[PDB]
This record gives C-alpha cells, sequence and structure tokens, in this order.
C-alpha cells in the first residue's frame, strides 16, 4: 500500500529531488516546460463533458451543431501537440541521468577497498546493477507526468459540477466510501488465508526434495507410498484454503459492477425529482452524473504510478549508498614519495581475515630489501604468498606489523599511486585484455607520464600517441617472442585474443614480463614468475631479469616453484608454519642452506632436484458438468444484459425532454436499471470463482501423475545429467501453476469477448446500418493495421534488451589485471562509445515514439466528433430518426469500452502448452523395472539359506563406455557364514550391491540357491534385505515413522526391543516427545552416531534374512565402536542369518570364515586372488592381507 510506503519515508526524508541532481542548470526548465504542457490537457474533457448535454438538446429538438465541432477540434490539436512535447522532453532526461549514474558506478567499483573486493564477487555487481536500471529506466517516465494531467481533470470537473449544482452531487457521492470499506475489509481476510496456504506449501517442496535425493534408501526398503498419503494430505489444506481466498476474490469484484448502476439510478431520480420541483434544464443533469463518475475513476489509475515512483526512489537510495561508500585503502595523492625507494623494512607482520576474525597466518615475517641485490624465494603450496604479494601492493594492511622503508617512513606516508608506480608486478596465470598485442604494453606508463602534466600544468589525453612502438621490439626479442610475432601475420596488429583465448599462455606471460620491464619501476618484482615453464626458455627468462639494464639499482626479488632455479641469491628466506603464524624456518644462500644440515630444505632440494496431447487437457475438462454449464450460463446473462443498458439509457435520456408524462416514466426506466444490477451481482460473482475451482483440480490431478511415475523409473534414468532434482522440482510448481492460470484464465475471457462482440455488434446493425459500418471500419483500420500500443512496445522493447555490451563484461573478469595499470583508461573509453552510437539512432526513435505516443491521447475525440457531424448531416434531409442512431452509437461505444477493459487480464498460454510437451513423456514413459510387476516365483520368507553364486561377470557403466571394472568376478558365500572383502581402497568394492538389487540388470551372471534372479517377484527379493551405507539418511517424519519405514505394521515395543541391540533407547528417554520428536531436514538435527544406531534398528527391525555392511566404523569412538561389533558377533553366533561385511580394521576381520581379496594390477578391473586365510594363513604366498594386518 502506497500509506505504508510514506510512513515509512515520513522519517528518513529522502529527497524527492533526489534523481534530479546529476543534470547541469540548461536542464532545470527543459523540464519545466513540460509542467505546462501537461497541464492544459488536463482542462480538456471539463470542456467537452460540458458541451456533451448541449449537443443531445441541440439534435433532438432541430437545431444546428456546427459551431461546437470547430470549437472542439482545435482544442483536439493542441492537445497532440502538447502531448508530443513531453515524450521527447522526459525521455532525454531519463537517459541523461541513467547514463551519468551509471558511469558514476563504474568509478565507486575500482574504488574498493580490497577486503571488498573479495566479499562481493565480481558478476553479481555486473548482475545488479542493470536489474536496478530496469526498475528506474521505466518508472519515471511519461508516466510521471501522467499523473498532473489526471489531478487537473478531477479538480476540473468535481468543481464545475459543484458550481453548477451542488446538493445533487453531495447527495451521490456517498456510496463510494463503502467500496473504500469493503476493499480493506476483503484484503485482511484474503491475506490471512493466503499466508496459510504458502505455509503449507514448503513442506511438499521439502517432502520432494528430500525424497527424490536419497532415492535408493526408499527403493531398497519399498516406502513409496507413505510418502504419497503424506503429499496428497498436505496438498489438500492448501487446495480448500486459497479457495476459501478466491472466493473473496471474486465476490468484490462482482459487486463494484453493481452499485455503480445504483449511483445511476438514483441521481437520475433525485434530478427529475429537483426539475419537477423546480416551478436549471435537462442539459445540465447529462453531464453532472458522468463527470462524477469519471472524477472518480481518475483516483483508480494515479496510484500505479506513485507506487513505482517510490519504488525507483528506494532503487537510487540503494545504489547512492554504493557510490558513497568509502574504501579504507585511497589511491589519493596526498602522500609523500622518498627520492627512491630504500630498504623496505618488515617487522612482526599480522593480520587476520576480516571475514574470520580468529584466524591468523603470520608471526615475523621480517627481512630487509635494498637495491642493487639479487634474491631468490620459494614457499610451499599454502604458505599465502598472495597475501604477501597483496601487502606490496596494499589490498590489505597490517593488524600489528610495519611496513616501514628506509627506517624513517612507513607506507602510511608514501603516496599509494607512487607506491604501485615503481613495482612492475607479474602474476599466475594470463588472464589478459583484447584490445591488441601492443596496447597491453604502451598504456602502462600512462601510470607515470601522468605525473609529467598533473604536477606541472589536459595534456596527458596528447601524450597517448606519444609512446611510439619503439619499445615493443626490443622487449620482443629479449624474451625470444620476437621469433613468433615476426612470424605470423599481422605481426603486432593480430590483437591478444577474447579475454586472451587466441594465442599461447606462455607467451602471455612474456607480455605480463614486458609490463613489468617496461614501466621502468626502482624496484621489479616478479611472483610466479616460471611456474610452468620448460627449461631453456625459462632459463633465458632468467638471464632477462638478472640482467636488466642498469640493474645496479633494483630488487629482482624472485618466487619461482622449480629448485633448480635457486641458484644466484644474496638470501633465501624460506619460511613454515610448523598454527597461529609463520616463521622464517630457513636463512642463507644455495650452496650454504642445503648442505647446512638435514631439514626442510634439505628434503625440498632432495624431493625436487501434438494436438492430441493438449486434447487430453480438455477431455479432462469436459467431465466436470455441474460448473460447466454455470460458468456457460453467468456467460450468456453478462454479454446479454450489459447492452441492455446502453439502450435503455437512450430511451431516458429522449424521455427527458419532454415536460409531460416525466414522472410515469422515470419510475419506470430506474426499477430496470436496479434489476439489472442485481443480476449482474450474481454473474460476476458466480464467474470468477468456478474459473478457479476448475483450475485447481487439473493441477492436483497432473502433479499426482508426475510424483507417482518419477518414483518408479529405474536408476540408470536418474544417473543421467539433466535428471536432477532441482529441475524436476522446478516442473512440477512452475509448469503446472502456468496452465492453470494460461489456460483457462484465456478460454473464458475469449468466450466473453465474442458473446459481446456478437450480440452488440447484431443489434447495431438492426437500428442504423449506415453508421455501423462506417465504425467498424474505422477500428478496423485503427487497430489491426496502426497497431500503435503494439508498434510502440516492440520499437520499446526491442532497443531495450540492450561496444559496451562487450567491453564491460570482460572488465571485470580482469579486475586483477585492470590494477596493475588501466583506472581511468577505460572510465574514458566506454563513455565515448555509448554517447557515439546512442544518439544518431536516438534522434529517429524518440521522434517516432513520441509522434505514435502524442496521436494516441487524442484519437477518440475526433472520431466521436465526426460521427456526431454524420449523425445531425442526415438527419436534416430525413432520412434517420434520431432515437435510432442513440440506440446504435451508445451500445456500440460502451460495449466496445468494457471489453478492452476485461480483456487485460490473459496469462501466459504459449509458454505452457510448450513445456507441456516437454513433460508429457514422464508421465507415461516406459521403465523396464517395475515393483508393481508381480510375474515370478514369490519368496516365501522360511525356506531360506543364503547361498550367494558368481558364475561371471564383465560390468561397465554406460557414462563412460571405455572403462572395465569387472574381469571376470567368481566368489561364492554359503550360509550364515560371514564373507569379509579386503581390497584397494576405492578399487569398486561397494558395487556389487548395487548389483544384487536390481539397481543395474545385465554381461554376467549371478546365482542365488542356483536360481538365476530375473524369476523372483523382485518385491520380495527386496523384501530378505538390508544394506548400510556410509552415512544413512533421516527424513523429516518422527523417529517412530523413520524407524517404522519399510514396514508400517509394528508396535511401539517392537521398536523399544529392536532399538535395544543399537544401544540407543536411553538417550531417546531423555527429552519429552521421546518417539514424537520430529528431527530436522536431512538429519540435520542429531549427531552422526545417533544417525547409524537409528539406521542399524531400523535394518533390524524387518528381521532381515540377509545383511549387507559398508564401512562399519569408519569415525564412531571406540565405544560405540566396539558395542556394535559385539552386536556383530553377537548376531553372527546364531543361524538362520547369512551376513556379508566390508571392514577396515582386524578386530572384525579375525572372525572371518573367509576372506576374499580383490586386486587392481593394471587400471582396467578387479578380480579374485585371495581365498581362506581366515586369520590364520596370512600370507604363505603374496598377498594384502599381510599388509592389512602389518599396517593394521
Ligand atoms: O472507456 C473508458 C475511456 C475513458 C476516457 C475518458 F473519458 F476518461 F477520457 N477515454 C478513453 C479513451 C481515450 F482515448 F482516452 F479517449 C480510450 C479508451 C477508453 C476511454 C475507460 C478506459 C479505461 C478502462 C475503463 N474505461
Amino acid at each position: 500500500s502506497t500509506a505504508e510506503l510514506f510512513r515509512k519515508i515520513k522519517n528518513e526524508k529522502i529527497s524527492f529531488f533526489l534523481p534530479f541532481k546529476c543534470l547541469p542548470a540548461q536542464h532545470r526548465k527543459l523540464l519545466f516546460i513540460s509542467f505546462v504542457c501537461a497541464v492544459l490537457s488536463g482542462g480538456t474533457l471539463p470542456f467537452f463533458i460540458s458541451v456533451f448535454g448541449v449537443i443531445l438538446k441541440n439534435m433532438n429538438l432541430g437545431d444546428d451543431i456546427n459551431p461546437i465541432i470547430l470549437s472542439l477540434v482545435s482544442i483536439g490539436l493542441v492537445q497532440f501537440i502538447l502531448s508530443m512535447i513531453s515524450s521527447y522532453c522526459m525521455d532525454v532526461i531519463t537517459s541523461k541521468i541513467l547514463k551519468t549514474l551509471k558511469l558514476e558506478y563504474l568509478r565507486s567499483v575500482f574504488y574498493q577497498d580490497g577486503q571488498f573486493h573479495d566479499n562481493n564477487p565480481g558478476s553479481k555487481l555486473r548482475s545488479d546493477l542493470d536489474f536496478y536500471l530496469e526498475q528506474v529506466s521505466s518508472g519515471i517516465g511519461t508516466k510521471f507526468i501522467t499523473i498532473f494531467t489526471y489531478a487537473s481533470s478531477f479538480l476540473g470537473l468535481y468543481i464545475w459540477s459543484l458550481i453548477k449544482n451542488a446538493r445533487l452531487t453531495l447527495c451521490i457521492t456517498c456510496v463510494f466510501p463503502l467500496i473504500y470499506v469493503c476493499g480493506v475489509i476483503c484484503n485482511k481476510k484474503v491475506k490471512l488465508n493466503k499466508k496459510t496456504s504458502l505455509l503449507y506449501n514448503n513442506n511438499t517442496m521439502s517432502i520432494i526434495e528430500e525424497a527424490l535425493m536419497g532415492i535408493r534408501t526408499v527403493a531398497s526398503y519399498c516406502g513409496e507410498k507413505t510418502i504419497l498419503n503424506k503429499f496428497n494430505l498436505s496438498e489438500t489444506f492448501y487446495s480448500k484454503y486459497i479457495l476459501k481466498a478466491n472466493f473473496v476474490e471474486a465476490l468484490h469484484i462482482g459487486l463494484i459492477n453493481g452499485l455503480i448502476l445504483v449511483s445511476y439510478a438514483f441521481g437520475f431520480w433525485y434530478g427529475t425529482r429537483i426539475i419537477i420541483n423546480s416551478a436549471f434544464n435537462g442539459a445540465s443533469v447529462i453531464s453532472i452524473l458522468l463527470g462524477v463518475l469519471i472524477s472518480m475513476f481518475m483516483l483508480t489509475i494515479i496510484l500505479p504510478n506513485i507506487t513505482e515512483y517510490m519504488k525507483a526512489l528506494e532503487a537510487t537510495n540503494s545504489l547512492y549508498e554504493i557510490i558513497n561508500r568509502k574504501p579504507l585503502v585511497e589511491n589519493n595523492d596526498d602522500g609523500e614519495t622518498l627520492p627512491n625507494i630504500k630498504k623496505i623494512e618488515f617487522k612482526n607482520v599480522r593480520f587476520h581475515y576480516d571475514t574470520r576474525k580468529d584466524v591468523e597466518i603470520y608471526k615475523d615475517l621480517s627481512f630487509t630489501l635494498k637495491e642493487g641485490k639479487t634474491y631468490a624465494f620459494v614457499g610451499e603450496s599454502g604458505c599465502g604468498k598472495s597475501t604477501i604479494l597483496k601487502l606490496i601492493e596494499r589490498l590489505y594492511d597490517p593488524t600489528e606489523g610495519d611496513i616501514i622503508v628506509n627506517d624513517s617512513h612507513n607506507l602510511k606516508d608514501i603516496n599509494l599511486k607512487w607506491w604501485r608506480s615503481k613495482i612492475g608486478v607479474v602474476s599466475q596465470d594470463p588472464l589478459l585484455f583484447s584490445n591488441s598485442i601492443k596496447n597491453n604494453i604502451k598504456y602502462s606508463l600512462y601510470s607515470l607520464k601522468d605525473l609529467e602534466a598533473m604536477e606541472n600544468y589536459l595534456e596527458m589525453k596528447k601524450e597517448y600517441q606519444t609512446i611510439k612502438d619503439s619499445d615493443v621490439v626490443d622487449v620482443s626479442k629479449k624474451v625470444l617472442i620476437h621469433d613468433f610475432v615476426s612470424s605470423l601475420p599481422d605481426k603486432y596488429d593480430t590483437l591478444v585474443g577474447s579475454n586472451a583465448s587466441k594465442l599461447s599462455g606462455g607467451q602471455k606471460q612474456r607480455i605480463s614480463i614486458a609490463r613489468a620491464i617496461m614501466r621502468n619501476p626502482k624496484i621489479l618484482i616478479l611472483d610466479e614468475a616460471t611456474s610452468s615453464l620448460d627449461n631453456k626458455s625459462e632459463y633465458l627468462v632468467q638471464k632477462t631479469i638478472n640482467n636488466l639494464k642498469g640493474n645496479e639499482n633494483r630488487i629482482t626479488i624472485i618466487i619461482a616453484h622449480r629448485l633448480s632455479t635457486i641458484r644466484y641469491a644474496n638470501t633465501i628466506f624460506v619460511l613454515s608454519n610448523r598454527n597461529e603464524g609463520s616463521y622464517i624456518i630457513e636463512q642463507g644462500t644455495h650452496d650454504s642452506l642445503m648442505k647446512n644440515k638435514n631439514g626442510i630444505y634439505h628434503l625440498m632440494i632432495n624431493n625436487q632436484k501434438a494436438p492430441n496431447n493438449l486434447r487430453i487437457i480438455y477431455k479432462e475438462i469436459f467431465s466436470y458438468k455441474k460448473d460447466v454449464t454455470i460458468i456457460f450460463f453467468s456467460i450468456l446473462v453478462a454479454g446479454g444484459l450489459y447492452p441492455v443498458f446502453a439502450l435503455l439509457y437512450a430511451r431516458y435520456v429522449s424521455t427527458l425532454f419532454d415536460f409531460a408524462n416525466l414522472e410515469y416514466n422515470s419510475n419506470k426506466y430506474s426499477i430496470y436499471i436496479l434489476l439489472i444490477a442485481i443480476a449482474m451481482f450474481i454473474s460476476e460473482t458466480l464467474k470468477n470463482y468456478y474459473n478457479n475451482k476448475i483450475g485447481e483440480k487439473v493441477e492436483k490431478t497432473m502433479k499426482r501423475r508426475l510424483f507417482e511415475n518419477i518414483l518408479y523409473q529405474e536408476m540408470s534414468f536418474f544417473d543421467q545429467d539433466k535428471n536432477t532434482p532441482g529441475v524436476l522440482s522446478a516442473h512440477i510448481n512452475r509448469d503446472v501453476h502456468l496452465l492453470k492460470t494460461g489456460l483457462v484464465n484465456n478460454i473464458v475471457i475469449f468466450s466473453h469477448f465474442i458473446m459481446l462482440f456478437l450480440v452488440s455488434m447484431v443489434m447495431s446493425f438492426y437500428f442504423c446500418p449506415i453508421v455501423a459500418a462506417v465504425l467498424t471500419f474505422i477500428y478496423f483500420i485503427n487497430m489491426r493495421v496502426f497497431a500503435v500500443r503494439a508498434r510502440l512496445t516492440k520499437s520499446k522493447e526491442i532497443e531495450k534488451k540492450e561496444d559496451p555490451s562487450f567491453l564491460i563484461q570482460e572488465a571485470f573478469y580482469n579486475m586483477h589485471t585492470v590494477i596493475n595499470y588501466g583506472l581511468e583508461d577505460y572510465f574514458c573509453n566506454l563513455i565515448e562509445k555509448a554517447i557515439d552510437y546512442k544518439n544518431k539512432g536516438q534522434k529517429r526513435r524518440i521522434i517516432v515514439n513520441a509522434a505514435l505516443w502524442g496521436f494516441s491521447q487524442s484519437a477518440q475525440l475526433f472520431i466521436n466528433s465526426f460521427a456526431y457531424w454524420f449523425g445531425s448531416f442526415l438527419i436534416k434531409r430525413g432520412t434517420i430518426l434520431v432515437d435510432d442512431f442513440m440506440k446504435s452509437l451508445f451500445t456500440f461505444i460502451f460495449t466496445g469500452s468494457y471489453a478492452g477493459k476485461l480483456m487485460s487480464l490473459k496469462g501466459d498460454s504459449e509458454n505452457a502448452k510448450l513445456s507441456f510437451e516437454k513433460y508429457y513423456p514422464l508421465m507415461i514413459r516406459k521403465s523396464n523395472i517395475d515393483v508393481r510387476d508381480d510375474g515370478g516365483i514369490r519368496i516365501n520368507k522360511n525356506l531360506i539359506k543364503g547361498k550367494v553364486d558368481i558364475k561371471d561377470v564383465n560390468f561397465r557403466y554406460i557414462s563412460r563406455p571405455n572403462v572395465p571394472i569387472y574381469k571376470n568376478l567368481s566368489f561364492t558365500c554359503d550360509s550364515k557364514k560371514t564373507t569379509a572383502i579386503v581390497g584397494e581402497t576405492g578399487s569398486g568394492k561397494s558395487t556389487f550391491m548395487n548389483l544384487l538389487l536390481r539397481f543395474y540388470d545385465l554381461n554376467g551372471e549371478i546365482l542365488l540357491d542356483d536360481i538365476n534372479i530375473c524369476d523372483y517377484n523382485l518385491r520380495d527379493l527386496r523384501n530378505l534385505f538390508s544394506i548400510v551405507s556410509q552415512e544413512p539418511m533421516l527424513f523429516n517424519m518422527s523417529i517412530y515413522e523413520n524407524i517404522k519405514f519399510g514396514r508400517e505394521d509394528a508396535t511401539l515395543e517392537d521398536v523399544k526391543r529392536v532399538s535395544k541391540f543399537a544401544a540407543i533407547d536411553e538417550f531417546i528417554e531423555s527429552l519429552p516427545n521421546k518417539y514424537d520428536t520430529n528431527v530436522g531436514p536431512y538429519g540435520k538435527s542429531l549427531s552422526g552416531g545417533q544417525k547409524q544406531r537409528i539406521a542399524i534398528a531400523r535394518a533390524l527391525l524387518r528381521e532381515p534374512k540377509i545383511l549387507l555392511l559398508d564401512e562399519a566404523t569408519s569415525s564412531l569412538d571406540s565405544n560405540s565402536e566396539k558395542l556394535i561389533e559385539k552386536t556383530i558377533v553377537d548376531i553372527k553366533d546364531k543361524a538362520d542369518k547369512t551376513i556379508i561385511t566390508i571392514a577396515h580394521r582386524i578386530a572384525s576381520i579375525k572372525r572371518s570364515d573367509k576372506i576374499v581379496v580383490f586386486n587392481n594390477p593394471d587400471r582396467n578391473g578387479t578380480f579374485v586372488q585371495s581365498h581362506g586365510t581366515h586369520d590364520e594363513l596370512l600370507s604363505a604366498q603374496d598377498g594384502i592381507y599381510k599388509k592389512y594386518v602389518k599396517l593394521a
């Protein structure tokens, strides 16, 4: 509501002048012109309406109308022109301020403190800005000035009507407060139910996602239906509450079209009463009612524009605070500068992350750096040398340390600009621009050449070309890139690729090295200079760096990661942190640091050295007969009895200028209006409600089919990539709500529209055929051939989608490269390439789009005037009477207006019809693995031993049909004896389980009691197993139901019993709602041990004839570990249970009766190698069991 935001803004006092401040003084009054070019056009209707009654008095009495027509059309023309001016003004102003705020935002982005660069990652900002623009590019345009026109019209109409007659309109305007009251009272009761409706939807969302993620656990226990039931029981409440909301939503709508007619009737009635009591004519009564009515219409169209304007205001306040965010590390020029940089001293460098405020990395980084020295440094792959170079560059500052230089001055006194100026940097990867080869090289010295002109006298702009192509030649010859660049065509012309994508990487690193060399730093630094080079080119680069022109004044720090290239070094401060801070463990030269001791550096140098589909829907819709016929009848009644108002209004005008027999006529004609209103109420009520009552059922019978078919689909369908839970949950919600909102909201509208367009047109021919043909021709050539709004919105939206669309995107991925140089060189390379291409097309676009809007506001006036002229023309020569014309006219006009009114309620029809074909196969797609298909032998769960056998297997996934996984497996497990499996970790041990449970089918042969697997009625085959994953999963149901998952019929006492083996049934008796406390989503409200014990209890409740473990106690404490192992051995002691395990401790393997082993000689599969160690013969020959006892 507007009052909400008004009370909000009342206290902070945002300036309503705020968007209009990035403007010169010239645009202060080009704006002001449009103030007066949009108040005059509000004083138009008070003239038309004030002559409206006089025209009718003048036509049905004999006299002529010609002066008033010419008095009117001139005002129409000046309205056209005054409407044409304002568009051209306002759009230009908006484009200007829109450009300028963007160009301020880019600058403010380039002045973040380094920490903020890490806080908000990159392209998010690029995705934010544009969004805010489309909240303000189309929210302060012409639809701001449309306020004042309507306000002026309101004031003029009401006050003129009041001075002409006051008691009448006072007696009329006493019904509209009751509309506002009903509106708020209905809005309350709508929100109160809508929020509960929303509340009962996220539950279903969770039930879908959490169930699709952990899919195979559902298939193993066969717990499909106990999710469907919860889904339906949560869906029904949503349906009923949203229908209760739609009822009140439709009642108010159907009501507002009922009181306006009472207003008309009482108005005319009291008018005739005062006319009779007079002894003020009748021409002064037709206008008062229309004035008071269209006056209070403008208060329904002003407010959305105010909302959008406040929205633009808050959007701009959400951006100027970004532009007014100050960094801590400023690139000012207030800092001083030494003659040259001497003796950069470090001492106790301390710093923590501003995000994580309890983690330190450095303690005592401290050493000296003075000109004329050579060095060599190396760090581990987790040091944070990035932090070191960032602090050299001053992206951050320490917390306790110091950057003392020359033992007299800290870095804070030194100019950051001068500091980065005299530092050549090279980084890890070649992520460079796409301008050209040389332009990455000659633009560097700008960072210094600005100083030639900034402190001297803009001469900076002209000295760009002054740096010629001289140094590229020699700096290319040095790094040996001269050979290649002089070989391929377009030597210094073929640009470095799009975001550095065309040429080789190491050669782009040579370009970076040339940048560092050419910019003439007093301190030339390199970091990861030679990270991934070959031998000879690296050595030549080394020879280039250590012996540049005049190496007596420089500090040639180098950080390589190959240890055969740290040969020369005045000192090698290699460090370690073994964790609250590093410290330099190693100190010395290359020769006196490897042979020093058997230390860390010693180890380092040692190691390296079609239409059917939709008539499905229509078939579904053509079965609920009790709700189709009612909608049909309401459509008939509305379409039939709205036009009757027109020719009941005409007869009431023609009978007004007859002083005789007036009382009876009034008493007879007002009552029909009353009755028609009482019918229209009920019609619009029962029309806008069963629409949604039919919309609901199609959704909640399609969602059922989808979510019921998806569960039974085989596992290979889920193994694919596109079959992701996110997209599959996105479909079921979005496209189904579109099938509701899109389709049935565009089958009723067409029917009602066609009903009106037939009945009104036909019984408009019958009274005056000569006028109707003209009118239809006019509106035909106007709408379907000169669609002003269509062409306007098209020409808008095409060019509103939008080389400023190319440089901006690639200028953020290289945000670390722009800091090497280039801060304003691309502040002033986008202004040009914007302004050059805006205006040249903008002129034509805006002049056309302003003329087309100025035409649209003053078209009905000319048509109406022409109609009145053509009507009073024929009547003079005695061809048609007056009443027939009035009847043929009012019906057409009012019905056209109403038909255009309700037409603007459609929804998205095409995209829903499109998506229905996307997801139609899924509710019908064949899976060829169905738990329901029960053709096969039943597994009676009493005659079972558990003898598994493997004849031969050669299996491979379809995800890659190139990697063999099994090379002729063969082993057995006889009866009620453990068979442990010890092998290489990651060799694919936990895959045979999936084969056994028919998650995949067969290039291999598995037997159960010497019987094939495909003849078992697999529901029962999954009824006598129980697995244990690495981590179980706990759904959002109760602990009672989590344990009872799979088997619905079970007592709480049995749960208390089987919960004893897991030894967890004491913690549960430590809090209220013991077997009722609902765990959180994904089991995030409990521990890991509790989770596994609950999973074990769930597996044991079923009385599983065969057990299948996997990674028993990978992370549990010894207590729960030995309790579990106690359960294992105790349950092995009894018969009637064959167990198979995959352990990682001899503590359990000692009880193994046969220990089968898998090996991986070469990466092409596995096969059995060992059998029968049974803890006695650990290695009579070679094996891995010896390894897994001597390591254990
Ligand atoms: O049919 C009515 C209508 C009124 C007026 C008014 F009298 F205010 F100048 N002008 C309309 C115009 C006009 F072009 F502005 F004259 C076009 C279509 C409908 C108009 C309104 C339009 C908005 C939806 C309700 N009917």
